[PDB]
RNA sequence: CCAAUGGGGCGAAGCUACCAUCUGUGGGAUUAUGACUGAACGCCUCUAAGUCAGAAUCCCGCCCAGGCGGAACGAUAGCGC
C-alpha cells in the first residue's frame, strides 16, 4: 500500500537558524554549523513560520520502507540542532583488572595513544574524526571525554577507541579489560 | 707414439650443487565479523535510508611477455616541398 501523505515536523529553537538548499540542511547555532545532505531520500523539506520556525518533512505515496525514512530525517535534524546548541559529550571509562591503561592525548585532542593495555608492548594510536576532541578527564581517574558538534563523528570516534582495545584469543567474559562508552551527554548542560 | 680416452696424481678455463653464495616488495574495494547514527515498532534495533574498522581471499601494483595497437625523434639514395 502507498500512503497518500506521511509527514512530521521539527521545532527549531530561537537561537538556531536553519536554511535549506534543496534537501541539504544547514543548521547554524552558537557552537557552529552542521550541513547534512539528504539527497539520498525522496522527501520534501519545508521551513514554516518566521517567529517560531519549523521544519516539515513530507513523503507522498510511500510504501512501508519509504515511510520509515520520514522520522529518520527528523531525528537527524534534531541531533544537528542538539549539536550546534548543547554539543555532544561522550565519556569513556577504562576498565582493567591488573594492567592500568595509560592514555596520552596528542595533537590538541585529535590523537589518542593507548599503552599497557593488558600489558601489551604494542602502542595503539587512534585518530579522532575531524571536529571531535578527546581529553583526559580531570574530574575522574581512568576516564576520557570526547566532545563535538556532530553526533555521528563523536560516536564514531568513540567506537574507534572502544574497538581498539579488544581482547584477542581469550575468554572476553573473564578478560573484561578495555575502554568503554559510559555516558552520552551534552557539552553544555541546558 | 700406439693400447677404440692405456692407467693413475694434481689441475686452468668453462659449466655446475641448499653440496658454495645472493635476492624475494606495496595499495584498493571489501568477506566473515564487530560496531556508529537511526527509524520501522513513541521503547529497542549494525539496516531500512546513511556511516565506520575489517582479512593467507579478491583486483591492482612490483615482476614476466609486449598488439593486423599507438608515440617522439634521426637520417632519408632520382627524390621531398
Ligand atoms: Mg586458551
Ligand atoms: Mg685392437
Ligand atoms: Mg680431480
Ligand atoms: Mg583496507
Ligand atoms: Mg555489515
Ligand atoms: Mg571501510
Amino acid at each position: 500500500m502507498k500512503t497518500i501523505l506521511s509527514n512530521q515536523t521539527v521545532d527549531i529553537p530561537e537561537n538556531v537558524d536553519i536554511s535549506l538548499k534543496g534537501r541539504t540542511v544547514i543548521v547554524k547555532g552558537p557552537r557552529g554549523t552542521l550541513r547534512r545532505d539528504f539527497n539520498h531520500i525522496n522527501v520534501e523539506l519545508s521551513l514554516l513560520g518566521k517567529k517560531k520556525k519549523r521544519l516539515r518533512v513530507d513523503k507522498w505515496w510511500g510504501n512501508r520502507k519509504e515511510l520509515a525514512t520520514v522520522r529518520t530525517i527528523c531525528s537527524h535534524v534534531q541531533n544537528m540542532i542538539k549539536g550546534v546548541t548543547l554539543g555532544f559529550r561522550y565519556k569513556m571509562r577504562s576498565v582493567y583488572a591488573h594492567f592500568p591503561i595509560n592514555v596520552v592525548i596528542q595533537e590538541n585532542g585529535s590523537l589518542v595513544e593507548i599503552r599497557n593495555f593488558l600489558g601489551e608492548k604494542y602502542i595503539r594510536r587512534v585518530r579522532m574524526r575531524p571536529g571531535v576532541a578527546c581529553s583526559v578527564s580531570q574530574a575522574q581517574k581512568d576516564e576520557l571525554v570526547l566532545e563535538g558538534n556532530d553526533i555521528e563523528l563523536v560516536s564514531n570516534s568513540a567506537a574507534l577507541i572502544q574497538q581498539a582495545t579488544t581482547v584477542k584469543n581469550k575468554d572476553i567474559r573473564k578478560f573484561l579489560d578495555g575502554i568503554y562508552v559510559s555516558e552520552k551527554g551534552t557539552v553544555q548542560q541546558a
